[PDB]
């Protein structure tokens, strides 16, 4: 029993962490096999930034213009080339602990775990959504640029993200492992904010969900909606639109627990109309929505708490 925000195993990710330095800035990038995959923001220095050229900045480098360092041994740059706002180092050693991986470029509402990285150097990890806004409510200091987002699925790692900047809201904006940033943000200081967000709905009928399943129905009703209804509902309050193909995404939850998606859509209705009465969810006083259907599926008993 319990539900906690779990992360993935990091070890499979620490083994490719690398520290990259280029002239006086130093930041994370990350080894598999023979490339080193960073943020190209490492070519630029303070007075560079707000109006950076990087095709200028680049062409203007050497190999040996950048210093790779892996634990303590130093690795030799043979190659770079820029990929969006990427760079790809290629190194004279290819990586032993290159784990199988892929990359993937997530969607809104999805969650990863954050390696968060200084120097090369791993130092801790943590679970984030991607919010529909296109942040992360990160936790992240000067110098985590590079640190990476991913999940583990068996032995693989779908690496799907990598920090750049933080935003005046002191939320995190970063790329896909191509170098394309995720939402409309570039890796120039510009007045560029956080777009309003919303609720994930997705989430917090997959974590009402997880109540059920963990033993708890104090929050459900004997009222049913239509899709739609609930539509008004959910714009009033600032939460995502529920769309058939998110329904059906329930589906797998709605049958181990014998509760409808329009069902459990009722109750999310009544819950936001009323409140939670002094009440708690699994823990929590508030309504939560960085947990996937997914995340729900893999973290709760596959039998139901009655
Ligand atoms: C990652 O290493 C950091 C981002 C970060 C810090 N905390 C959370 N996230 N690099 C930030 C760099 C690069 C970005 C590139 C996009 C536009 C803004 C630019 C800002 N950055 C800075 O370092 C600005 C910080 N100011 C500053 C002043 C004086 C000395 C050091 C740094």
């Amino acid at each position: 029993s319990g539900f906690r925000k779990m992360a993935f195993p990091s070890g499979k990710v620490e083994g490719c962490m690398v520290q990259v330095t280029c002239g006086t800035t130093t930041l994370n990038g990350l080894w598999l096999d023979d490339t080193v995959y960073c943020p190209r923001h490492v070519i630029c220095t303070a007075e560079d930034m707000l109006n950076p050229n990087y095709e200028d900045l680049l062409i203007r480098k050497s190999n040996h213009s950048f210093l790779v360092q892996a634990g303590n041994v130093q690795l030799r740059v043979i190659g770079h080339s820029m990929q969006n706002c990427l760079l790809r180092l290629k190194v004279d050693t290819s990586n032993p602990k290159t784990p199988k991986y892929k990359f993937v470029r997530i969607q809104p509402g999805q969650t990863f775990s954050v390696l968060a990285c200084y120097n090369g150097s791993p130092s801790g990890v943590y679970q984030c959504a991607m919010r529909p806004n296109h942040t992360i409510k990160g936790s992240f200091l000067n110098g985590s640029c590079g640190s990476v987002g991913f999940n583990i699925d068996y032995d693989c790692v779908s690496f799907c993200y990598m920090h750049h900047m933080e935003l005046p809201t002191g939320v995190h904006a970063g790329t896909d492992l191509e170098g394309k940033f995720y939402g409309p943000f570039v890796d120039i200081q510009t007045a560029q904010a956080a777009g309003t967000d919303t609720t994930i709905t997705l989430n917090v009928l997959a974590w009402l969900y997880a109540a059920v399943i963990n033993g708890d129905r104090w929050f459900l009703n004997r009222f049913t909606t239509t899709l739609n209804d609930f539509n008004l509902v959910a714009m009033k309050y600032n939460y995502e639109p529920l769309t058939q193909d998110h329904v059906d995404i329930l589906g797998p939850l709605s049958a181990q627990t014998g509760i409808a998606v329009l069902d459990m859509c009722a109750a999310l209705k009544e819950l936001l109309q009323n409140g939670m009465n002094g009440r708690t969810i699994l823990g929590s006083t508030i309504l939560e929505d960085e947990f996937t259907p997914f995340d729900v599926v893999r973290q709760c008993s596959g039998v139901t708490f009655q």
